[PDB]
């Protein structure tokens, strides 16, 4: 049966300052891509990510302490989100999960290549059902879905428990090329299924009361290549000077993080990017 992941989205002061008025549309744009990934048939389940609440923190002290140490930020965030959840799921703004988004670059013990953070198997535990996402651009939509994967009991696809069943899927242990034709591995598929068959989706059974509408356009529609570049490299960056790799300014100096342009991104009159390819908007 149908599962509804009622979610609170939280943005820290770094996000408020960076994004200004456009902040809530941007989080919703992230979450809508993540919501799509969870509807892909390879998850082999019926999962609906819905937003019941959004908090923006304009003053550090009114939110959790966000530090570059990712494990500690997650823990800070988890503690802090408790107080803002209504007790019973009868309440409309009661959430099953909470996600923090920050511009601060998050770090492990060893490098600052951390992109997000969550514990495994926590989705209906109100005090552990959280994630922190570093916002380095639109690709943070896939970070959002990966970490939500942890929350749903998915291990990384190199875990020994995944040997029997399966680097190119959502739950890769490191950033690599996603297979957009099959986002979730057989392992991810099984580990979420097991979890729900074991009864751990219980708080996901109730439908949301007037959820915050997610954008139904493509992320490239709201955000053109210059915007995309700015989300990654700061407001002074523009598109370089197509689709497969987004290059951005920094002797013309240009830089990339190797991601394609967001789907729906204008690549000329009557054409737009779809899975790394520039194609006519009108399809046959
Ligand atoms: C962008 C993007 N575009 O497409 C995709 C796909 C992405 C996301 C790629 C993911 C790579 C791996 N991570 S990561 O590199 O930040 C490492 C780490 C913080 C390790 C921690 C220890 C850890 N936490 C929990 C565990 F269950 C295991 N281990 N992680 O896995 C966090 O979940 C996060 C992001
Ligand atoms: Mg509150
Ligand atoms: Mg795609
Ligand atoms: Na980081
Ligand atoms: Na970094
Ligand atoms: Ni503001
Ligand atoms: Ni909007
Ligand atoms: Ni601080
Ligand atoms: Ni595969
Ligand atoms: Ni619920
Ligand atoms: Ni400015
Ligand atoms: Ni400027
Ligand atoms: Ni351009
Ligand atoms: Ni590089
Ligand atoms: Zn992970």
């Amino acid at each position: 049966s149908h599962r509804y992941v009622e979610t609170m989205l939280v943005a820290d002061q770094s996000m408020a300052e960076f994004h200004g008025s456009g902040l809530k549309h941007y989080l919703l744009t992230l979450f809508s891509v993540a919501a799509r990934l969870y509807k892909h048939p390879s998850i082999r389940n019926s999962v609906s990510l819905v937003v019941v609440k959004i908090l923006v923190i304009h003053d550090e002290q009114k939110g959790p302490e966000v530090t570059s140490n990712a494990a500690l930020t997650l823990r800070n965030f988890c503690n802090w989100q408790k107080q803002h959840n209504p007790p019973s799921d009868r309440d409309a703004e009661h959430y099953d999960t909470a996600i923090l988004f920050t511009r601060q670059d998050l770090c492990g013990s060893q490098t600052c290549d951390t992109l997000g953070m969550a514990d495994v198997g926590t989705v209906c535990d109100p005090s552990r059902s959280c994630s922190v996402i570093e916002d380095d651009g639109l690709q943070a939509a896939f970070t959002t879905a990966h970490e939500l994967g942890h929350v749903f009991n998915m291990p990384h696809d190199d875990a020994k428990q995944c040997a029997s069943l399966n680097d190119s899927h959502m739950m890769a242990s490191m950033l690599s090329n996603l297979d957009h034709s099959q986002p979730w591995s057989p392992c991810s598929a099984y580990m979420i299924t097991s979890f729900l068959d074991n009864g751990h989706g219980e708080c996901l059974m109730d439908k949301p009361q007037n959820p915050i509408q997610l954008p139904g356009d493509l992320p490239g529609t709201s955000y053109d290549a210059n915007r995309q570049c700015q989300f990654t490299f700061g407001e002074d960056s523009k598109h370089c000077p197509t689709c497969s790799t987004l290059w951005c300014t920094g002797v013309l100096v240009c830089q990339t993080k190797h991601f394609p342009w967001a789907d729906g991104t204008s690549c000329g009159e009557g054409k737009w990017c779809i899975n790394g390819k520039c194609v006519n908007k009108l399809v046959p």
